[PDB]
């Protein structure tokens, strides 16, 4: 039985319109342009040669507000430039007439959000991610995305959370909350930076389970239970993180009759593998569901 | 090294400008509204009590312009029945209507589809058309009326409009020219789903993606024509290949010919004996050659 169970964004048509590039000498990507206010990655100020180590402070002061044009595709007059830790607070002279509800909040790890993925101030595509318990997410970035943005929406309100900034060496991805700060701590240099040891996120799991449950699939369940603190302890000791309920995790368990902590006795059995058994068409633990998105597509 | 291929969307905005909400009688659903036309599924005239075996000529007779609600978060003066859709004219002119087209996808085609409940646009995902006219996807109650559409520049190409879940838990919808794909009745009735099959190029550019991930532990000298793939393909529960230039600009990147690949999946096809390939044991089939040459 198909579960319904897939990766979803949210509808991206309120983000696209406040996607804008801007340009610094040769650089150019992607800027997000809420009121009077554009941001964007500050290593566009950086000229190629010297990305392996800029000096961002003296950059900035090197900048008049001609040295950044901001181009509206899906021009903006710059009337203020200022530097909120690896990202421009660029100030300009129109307010954008389509901005959203928004708030600005750093995700956790274990969170999904959705990402439209940019090109020039030009949205190609969107897919869903995970941010990682090493602060890192997959996904799809090329040479140009930075600027990209990652959002979620509650309401009337988006939450911007994430800007794209650069590539590590196995593949994944970084970039920065829009208080600036850098996820994992990364900076921003061309320089090789390797990431820490991810872990496995074990609500998700938690709640990949219950789907599992709720479609008919529950072979997996037995009487017995581990308790969270000693799931936790467990947990720090086999690549999983700590565990905290929520209300979210808590409707799943009322639906299905099965507890939370028979799922915590369930993962330590099957982290191993299956023996020969699949959970939803497959033959590994999936922890990039996450509670949310099992309450609202099952 | 995480390859970068992953499942991507096309950007909504153009398409949650022209969804609606349609009501008739005591049902609601989702309608796209293009210009002065609203499209819906005609199921929206029927009963909740009379679903199983609805005569939807008779519907359409004992309806007037005032049995239709259309609310965009709009009067109707027109109403008309094509195939398995009705197509609403009402007095206001969209005016964020996209350039469009209408076509019909075929197996193994990737579009997105944007899924609305009441009118309002909540979720967007990919699906592909399986060979058997079916899709996955997250489709609930309310969910009918939401559309699926490729994008060719900023020509938005409507393909799909979702009407209804088979036994199995999968999907399937009209196309806009009226017709089930797969010929699915738009009745709520068991109704028979042909076995699944592999998408052979889908298949094979997978295996390209891997080349150009550095994985290429099985590529090996040894070619399968086309024709003979083919043959065992209809054996062995695989589509028909096609090459097409978005496979041959693949084969061009990595060096390694179609014939190459096709002979591999038939070796794959019982296992990989152990070894892996882009995180996986089995083959893939949702990722398309333009999704590779693209996200790689
Ligand atoms: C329209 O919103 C709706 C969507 C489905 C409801 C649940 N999931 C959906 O995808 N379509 C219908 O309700 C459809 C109308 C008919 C006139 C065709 N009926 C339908 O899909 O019925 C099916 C529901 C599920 C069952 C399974 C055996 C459980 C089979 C019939």
């Amino acid at each position: 039985h198909h579960s319904g169970l897939v990766k979803m964004s949210h509808p991206s048509g309120d983000v696209e319109a406040c996607m804008v590039q801007v340009t610094c000498g040769s650089m150019t990507l992607n800027g997000l342009w809420l009121d009077n206010t554009v941001w964007c990655p500050r290593h566009v100020m950086c000229p190629a040669d010297q990305l392996s180590d800029p000096n961002y402070d003296a950059l900035l002061i090197s900048m008049t507000n001609h040295s950044f044009s901001v181009q509206k595709h899906i021009n903006l007059r710059v009337v203020g430039h200022a530097m909120q830790g690896t990202l421009l607070k660029l100030t300009v002279d129109v307010a954008n007439p389509s901005t959203p509800a928004y708030t600005f909040t750093t995700v956790k790890p274990g969170a999904a959000f959705s990402v439209l993925a940019c090109y020039n101030g030009r949205p190609t595509g969107t897919f869903t991610v995970v941010m990682r318990p090493n602060y890192t997410i997959k996904g799809s970035f090329l040479c140009g995305s930075c600027g990209s943005v990652g959002y979620t929406k509650e309401g009337s309100v988006i939450n911007f959370c994430y800007m794209h900034q650069m590539e590590l060496a196995n593949g994944t991805h970084t970039g920065s909350a829009f208080d600036g700060t850098m996820y994992g701590a990364f900076m921003d240099k061309q320089v090789h930076q390797v990431q820490l040891t991810d872990k496995y996120c074990s609500v998700n799991v938690v709640a990949w389970l219950y789907a599992a449950i709720l479609n008919g699939c529950a072979w997996f369940v037995k009487p017995n239970r581990t308790s969270v603190v000693s799931f936790n302890e467990w947990a720090l000791a086999n690549q999983f993180t700590e565990f905290v309920g929520t209300q979210s995790v808590d409707m799943l368990a009322v639906k299905t009759g099965v507890a939370i902590e028979q799922l915590l006795y369930a993962i330590q059995q099957l982290y191993t593998g299956f023996q020969g058994k699949q959970i939803l068409g497959s033959t590994m633990l999936e922890d990039e569901f996450t509670p949310e998105d099992v309450n609202m597509q099952i």
